[PDB]
């Protein structure tokens, strides 16, 4: 029941997994290397991003915005967007189901 | 619409301040005093609890459960809670407003 972010990281490749589950969210971690890309990303529920290490710039629409530890954005539902890692990144993904 | 939790930062009260709300959720951010406690905790809808920074005790239950940076719970409504602050920590509470 407790779930921990910081442990388990990795930057050898591009690592996505769902951390936690209950009946109203997944949590799920991103793990992004240095210059990784996630582009035409597009989840089915509603999401929220927040950077716990790194730094990212993120998309959506015709807006490009930078987000440094800490930041957080909140999305609705299906809306697509695109996440370019600027450092090696750990980032939360709270989704909706 | 991009909202920073480490920035705005202060350590000189338990400070409670809700950064951004939309449909779905509130987006909290706790500041905790090493030392502080919340005690008798209990929120009106599905929480999320993580530690950004520092560390924290978080109690529900019978169960004491040590919270570093990066850990995450995640509880029912109206669930009785409480969070013990171990150093200067920032947490954020995202709150359903389902």
């Amino acid at each position: 029941e407790v779930v921990h972010f910081l442990e388990g990281v990795c930057f050898e490749k591009l690592h996505i997994e769902v951390l936690n589950e209950n009946s109203s969210h997944k949590e799920i971690r991103i793990c992004m290397p240095k210059g990784a890309v996630m582009d035409k990303h597009k989840a089915p529920g509603a999401i929220s991003v927040q950077v716990l290490e790194g730094k990212i710039v993120f998309e959506v629409g015709d807006e490009k915005i930078e987000m440094p530890k800490g930041a957080l954005i909140s999305l609705e539902a299906q809306v697509l967007h695109r996440l370019d890692a600027l450092e090696n990144s750990v980032i939360r993904l709270s989704l909706s189901k």
